């Protein structure tokens, strides 16, 4: 213990897809990160939202988080919170920052698809290929039951198709239209915006970082091969001990063929840019960003727990 990560305002960790579980259910989402932060003097809360849903909407994750923030403020006696989200959680965070600017002090997005995911476009295109349209109903029924069963609170508010639609490239562009941010650059620019945003009296510190383990190598006959820079070639134990390692290399290959460029298996570099970009050089796949699975990472991957801890100190020195 010490006060290295002792920020003025409480930190709320915001999850992306999968299960309406903040963590727990069958394993914590932010693996070992809450314990580490607490040990260094931080007040941390983990949001428990719908794993499958859109961010906006009456029953979306955005309104669920707003409610949660209010509960935390009432409990801690604090006046604002620092929001840090991974994946879709970064989009849920932007919603609260937009809808309730006076209750937010900073927004940090880790591997967030601000411009959507090319892999999402792929999955939906596949689903839409069924001329009878029956598959979409069955897979939705299957993913929804999964969500409620994996949910810690066994939340019945799941909508697999809404969540899929949300991570889509086209839908993201509409989201950015409805919930603009000074941290965002022009669409199609692959550029970031300003490091802060002042929503009338309230100023927000904006940060982001991406993982770019999946790099495009060569193209031949149309296809482009990719490389997983987070692992030592072939022999890396991560390939054996963490099944998401190879899985994300594969989804990352599909993305490279959809013109995404370097990515983390789900989100590309350009789609993740927001506010003050601390780095896009991390050799991490989408799940390494949150120290998964069970803390397993490739030999070339930076320590995610260390980066997040260092960031809580960054906020502290910034005054939030
Ligand atoms: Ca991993």
């Amino acid at each position: 213990a010490d006060n290295y990560a002792a920020t003025r305002y409480p930190i709320i960790l915001v999850h992306g897809l999968t299960g309406t579980d903040k963590y727990a259910g069958v394993l914590e989402y932010w693996y070992g990160i809450q314990e580490d932060l607490q040990q260094r003097g931080a007040t941390v809360y983990v949001a428990n939202l719908s794993g499958f849903q859109s961010d906006d909407g009456p029953n979306g994750r955005g309104e669920q988080l707003l409610a949660y923030v209010k509960t935390v403020l009432a409990a801690t006696g604090a006046t604002k919170v620092n929001l840090v989200g991974h994946s879709q959680g970064g989009l849920t965070s932007r919603y609260v920052a937009a809808v309730a600017p006076d209750l937010v002090a900073s927004v940090t997005t880790i591997g967030t698809p601000h411009r959507g995911s090319e892999f999402a476009d792929f999955v939906q295109g596949v689903l839409a290929y069924d001329p009878t349209g029956l598959s979409s109903t069955v897979i939705a029924a299957f993913v929804n039951v999964f969500g409620i069963l994996t949910s810690s609170s066994n939340n019945t508010n799941q909508d697999a198709l809404a969540a899929l639609k949300t991570l889509t490239t086209a839908q993201a562009a509409t989201y950015n239209q409805n919930y603009p941010s000074a941290g965002l650059g022009a669409p199609g620019s692959c550029q970031t915006g300003a490091p802060t945003e002042t929503v009338g009296g309230n100023t927000h510190l904006l940060y982001s970082w991406a993982g770019t383990a999946i790099q495009p190598t060569i193209s031949v006959f149309g296809v482009t091969g990719a490389t997983d820079t987070s692992t030592i070639p072939l022999v890396d134990p991560a390939n054996a001990l963490d099944p998401s390692t190879l899985a994300l290399f594969g989804t990352g290959t599909v993305m490279v063929n959809r013109g995404s460029g370097q990515n983390d298996g789900v989100v590309s570099k350009c789609s993740a840019l927001y506010g003050q970009v601390l780095s896009t050089s991390y050799k991490w796949n989408h799940l390494d960003e949150i120290n998964q699975l069970l803390g397993v990472r490739g030999a070339n991957a930076e320590d995610p727990v260390a980066v997040i801890r260092t960031h809580a100190n960054r906020l502290k020195l910034a005054g939030v």
